[PDB]
């Protein structure tokens, strides 16, 4: 899809190591602003904490998940993020990355 990030869970706090141009357009950030940061900076006042906890659980267990949650652009504008997370493993079965795809959400 057009909007995604790749994170490296083998580095402290699972930082974004790549952000697609679509993601940067969606969120209003630049590469320099967000590479090396955990994606949680997108959350804000109206983000449902139970949903965030369930994302944490999915990441802990390194499984695919799809959730919808409120995120914020750099200028503070809310959007509904239909987030799909996909673990990426090497040939030996070891986790290498997560891919997170931001789709158009609702509600
Ligand atoms: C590849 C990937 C992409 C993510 N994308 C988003 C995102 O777009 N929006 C968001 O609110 N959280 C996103 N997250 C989730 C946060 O990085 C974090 O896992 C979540 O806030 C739960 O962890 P925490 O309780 O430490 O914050 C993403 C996580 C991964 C691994």
């Amino acid at each position: 899809e057009k909007n995604f990030v790749i994170t490296d869970p083998r580095l402290p706090d699972n930082p974004i190591i790549f952000a697609s141009d679509g993601f940067l357009e969606l969120t209003e950030y630049s590469r320099e602003e967000i590479l090396g940061r955990n994606a949680r900076f997108l959350q804000g006042p109206e983000t449902d904490q139970a949903t965030v906890q369930k994302i944490r659980d999915a990441i802990r267990d390194q499984r695919e998940t799809t959730v919808q949650l409120i995120n914020y652009t750099k200028s503070g504008k809310k959007f509904w993020n239909l987030l799909h997370l996909q673990p990426v493993r090497d040939q030996k079965g070891e986790l290498q990355y997560f891919i997170g795809v931001q789709l158009d959400g609702s509600d």
